[PDB]
């Protein structure tokens, strides 16, 4: 229904009391937050999308409420999803901000998030890995120390290095088959509203898992991956 509110007191407590164990905020009137969606929903040899304006509504009014400025991408080959990519995370605002949220909704493979020309036979596909190096704390300066949180529906889905650069990342993934609103949006959507004013990101992601803990959900339950976080993430709604 609406997104509830943390009140303002236990925001300063929280913030006083447990300053060292959950990502600094910015005070809201110097802050300037933004937020990525990209969705694919027409496709040259796949099958439409078709609802996804509800998805996109439902996240940007999510976001928008959580005070995240909101850029939509719609229909995008992967070259230009990189594009999209890299010129967002080129934004001055991340200097000015104390987070970001990233969600993708297309078709998938293991590897990545298809594009609009993808075809088994000459594949378009931006690789996970990408989209976390392009964010990393070498290449995105202005989001270091910052939680990147990357929200991911796509149907059908040395490293020390990568270990020691790819920091504060938190992705949460559905691949539900495809086939009005999909049903790991609107959960994520109604727990956000109903959780994120008392609990930190990893708990609202907790409680979404935990509505498909019924024999037949069990096997679209969405994962957490690529964990980095090195704090916990309370979103303080309306702070």
């Amino acid at each position: 229904d609406a997104l509830k509110l943390c009140p303002h007191e236990e925001f300063l407590r929280l913030c006083k009391e447990r300053a060292e164990e959950i990502y600094p905020i910015k005070e809201r009137n110097n802050r300037t937050r933004l937020a990525l969606i990209i969705c694919n929903t027409e496709f040259d040899h796949l099958p439409p999308r078709n609802g996804a304006d509800f998805d996109i509504t439902g996240m940007k009014e999510l976001l928008e409420g959580l005070d995240y400025s909101v850029d939509v991408e719609e229909n995008l080959t992967a070259r230009d999803m990189e594009s999209a990519l890299r010129a967002f995370a080129t934004r001055p605002e991340h200097k000015s901000s104390d987070s970001t949220f990233l969600v993708l909704m297309s078709h998938g493979i293991l590897e990545g998030i298809c594009g609009t020309v993808h075809d088994e036979k000459k594949p378009d596909v931006l690789l996970y890995d990408t989209i976390f190096q392009i964010f990393n704390n070498r290449n995105c300066l202005s989001l270091k120390d910052k939680p990147k949180v990357i929200i991911v529906q796509a149907a059908r889905g040395d490293a020390v290095y990568k270990t020691h650069v790819e920091k504060d990342f938190i992705a949460f993934c559905s691949s539900t088959p495809h086939n009005m609103g999909s049903i790991f949006i609107t959960q994520l959507i109604t727990c956000f509203q109903k959780y994120s004013w008392c609990c930190h990101l990893e708990e609202v992601f907790r409680k979404v898992q935990q509505s498909f803990e019924t024999p037949r959900a069990k096997a679209q339950m969405p994962t957490i991956e690529r964990l980095s976080m090195t704090r916990y993430f309370y979103l303080f709604p309306g702070n």
